[PDB]
């Protein structure tokens, strides 16, 4: 593709606002943004995550005013985290940070990652245990070998499907996604705080160093997410993998590309 | 409605200085700041906070001189929030850290949290637990269902009253507030530290991509906080939300529109 | 109204002192220390002794006379001096744990320093407003429990040397327009001190509008605080520990009018 | 060396792209990416790890196209730590926060190190005790002294072999590496948590202050690693060293030079 | 002193490249860069430290080229902190973390400093406590009082001797130094993490605002500097500082000077 002239005219300038929900397990009807309950398995082998245990990448393919060599460049990205103060709700069936303390808060393991493409994410499957079998109704690493547990390049895949791929399975293919501007933070440990700031004043730049963002095939944009702020601890100290939604404004202009 | 120039002169400027409270619970006439001791249901379904274990949002709108095609615009603010050093009262019925030691300080979750807008900041519901049973007296997202845990679009409100709209439930609608510019801050975890800055050497720019702040209409200024600092525990081990205020400096310019 | 900057001959001068830390010295071989904190059972009987309140450091510095003409603060150097000294972790220290090294000042800390041509404008907020606050020291007076978020009765001067307690007082806002003030309150009962030394980094204390403080009477007013954090002994009883403030000012020479 | 021009046209660049796995021990045919459990010593003199219990550097020589006076000049580097989802791998096997709680994620002390250079990477040896006895397959500082726990300069050696320089032996040499680029950080600590940014926007310039970035003798690119991320605890409680892969991306343009 | 003009020409220019180690206590002779074993006095009226337990601050005059008007002027800093993947080793003789567990690793109290100077660092004597007995073969803040708690000016010196100004006593005189460049962190607390950063990308430039370097005295350079990186537990669970050598690279350039 050749990249030439942006379209200038009113009608050369979209935007693109939307939510993209958590897929976090949601194991009964009224814990939509929770996952199951964490249960350890003894063994390595015997490693067995149902489905409502497993966050999953969340993912949404926006349709763009149709144009057909004129193709939808994606400019800049404004994002942030919805429902943050929802996490000072800490008098709901929390453990108590001591005797006659608060619930403790949502805390521990947080993965904040967000990407916006001309095309589905393309991710390369890592495992924390290649033995794990992954539960039906998910899309994960096939054929696992110990390789898997540091680099195998046999686990390709798209971003093609929401609630479908685990979160620890796959992460951004870096040998790929020319056409995908990502970005991810995990932040680990038993007891680490979230810290989350919320501003309308900031806008991301996803032109890439040529001065070109991504530009939107079959004039579709893709938009993908994963924000599991921590771990929910209920009175019985089991603890669930508690998400939020991620805003998401992408303003887009006219490209013309030859061949 | 399109934006053309600004009025000149030493006439054409205006400043705006103010405090905004903390709205923290007052669950006593002697506990201005603190909220209520925290109670926990024993399950989500029985989840029922009272007012006064429930902080909010704090807002004030301010006149400013009449204009009447002419708005005044805000274009810089100076905010800090105030008394951060009554922090150091380690010394008053606070349970003991060990043995003999002082006393915890305030610590864990906390929200700071300001706005400044030409309307009142629009506000989206998001619920922590859907079945929550929200208190009289407070403004909450009515109708919600399990998929207010993590987006329900009816729930869209104005802050348009002080000490009415609950901080776990409501926060900026980013589909909106084309008119308000916020900053917020969530600090997790039951052990977080404060970390409060101040000083009257440091300036916010109000103005967006295109040189335009906040147009105030009807010529009101709102101003929206939360200065959530931690929990303060007393010898009984039971946990109260302390807030402080926060000072407001904005500077406005007169701008001709339409 | 600011007018033009003299130059050449005895037009620059240079201000060049230390502020020791006003802890409350409770015996003559304890200076820089607190005496151990003594907590209430309840708000209403919160009574703290002057030699367990830490207290705002200051010094009126006397400029060279002039007779329209009046010196500008322009630049700053500052550090905590002593900062080496919190690596006595064997002078009667509660041991970390069974045969280990004593727990090193640490917790809530206060780091403040303010450079004027006045006395530092303080607002009085009190964690408490039932405190009965010590003989000897100047503390907001008919407090009310307003008094906990925002009671504008509380005005006054950083004008004495271990009179204010820290715990009372901020900088007014609303006021100290001829001062530049910066601190930091890092709460928590575990926060780390992290303390940085240097003689290569230099605050400029002018504004927007290139003016620095200016010093009425011809006196230049350093404030500081510096509570490191507390020092836990044997016993278990915790003391605030504080260190001096260096401070390197450069004024120039000012004419101004009316 | 005389460094003179860069050549120009399309032939005058190329690109490196691959994955260098961690070296952390591999104890078993399963655990390829962790370590042995740590052992501790009664004593110093004691000290005697064993060769799957040491993390080591991970070192690749990437063969360039041949040139015969032109070399490759490395000028951009794009580096992330590949699988960083795997750490929410929170129930295999982990022993439990507390009652009913997730696994203990991956934390602990942590070493994350990158370098590119034009040659093997030239390591200074620095020992916490000069006594231990380090393995067989393992390439330590010989000769130790006393002198050797804070400086000892007999310990010098090229990272030319992969699986074999332990990590806690050796350190970057800051006398050399004039013609390398080395990037390191130590977070240690035993509740530290990882932290781990991913980014397909981040580019690190390898030229110098004098804008010569790393000349490549006889037409090899070396790229060395170290991302031990943490300790994982099993059940029984006992932790080992966990590993990730990492990916590299250097630009290199032909620049001739003089002898 | 009158500053005057640079000199210029391929001889103008010189370099000085050094280790400096660090001086933890030494007690014994197999664990040089470790102190004594903390000891806690009863009272403050009987803390009376051994030389063994004290960190001091390390220092070298190097001797530059012989000028006979003119004098080398400091420039230019690279500086790091030498075998920071020592603090690695948790399998020789440390309390574990928990049952089974790997060795505790160095943490707590950090005092990183480093000072590059044309004549011995100028420091001023602060005392924790006054009443402390220093020992013999150290040097003292001397005819200590209360004061010396907090500010007594009598306790002025120059950091003219390696292995004898004890750390705890000593800071940087801030009235003074107008002739070096010092920076220095105390980072505090019993259980802090060790953060250290290597790379050989990082210059520090000791120019003032007036673009004059440090000015060698006699044709001498003064490097100072401390690096104690926390404190090591044994088994015993008694506790060590652990200190590391720090390298320093300076450029320098001849400067005349009148008078």
């Amino acid at each position: 593709v050749e990249v030439l002239e942006v379209k200038t005219g009113v009608d050369s300038i979209t935007e693109v606002e939307c939510f993209l929900t958590p897929e976090m397990g949601d194991p009964d009807e009224h814990l939509r943004g929770f996952s199951k309950s964490i249960s350890i398995s003894d063994t390595f082998e015997s490693d067995s995550p149902n489905r409502d245990m497993l966050p999953c990448y969340s993912v949404a393919r926006i349709p763009l005013p149709n144009l057909n060599i004129l193709m939808w460049e994606a400019v800049t990205l404004k994002t942030e985290v919805i429902g943050v103060t929802s996490l000072m709700n800490v008098h709901s069936n929390g453990q108590a940070t001591h005797d006659n303390g608060a619930g403790k808060p949502v805390q521990g393991t947080s993965f904040h990652f967000f990407s916006v493409g001309g095309e589905a994410l393309e991710l390369q499957g890592v495992l924390f245990n290649y033995r794990t079998k992954y539960p039906d109704g998910t899309i994960f690493p096939k054929n696992a070998t110990v390789q898997s547990q540091v680099m195998n390049t046999e686990h390709k895949a798209y971003l093609d499907k929401n609630k479908a791929y685990p979160v620890e399975c796959w992460v951004p293919d870096p040998t790929r996604n020319e056409n995908t501007r990502y970005f991810g933070t995990l932040t680990g440990g038993e007891n680490v705080p979230p810290v989350l700031h919320i501003t309308n004043t900031a806008t991301t730049v996803l032109l890439d160093e040529f001065g070109v963002g991504p530009l939107c095939k079959g004039d579709n944009l893709y938009l993908s997410a994963v924000d599991v702020c921590g771990m929910f601890t209920n009175r019985s100290g089991s603890q669930q993998w508690r998400g939020l939604s991620r805003y998401f404004k992408v303003q887009l202009r006219k490209r013309r590309v030859k061949n």
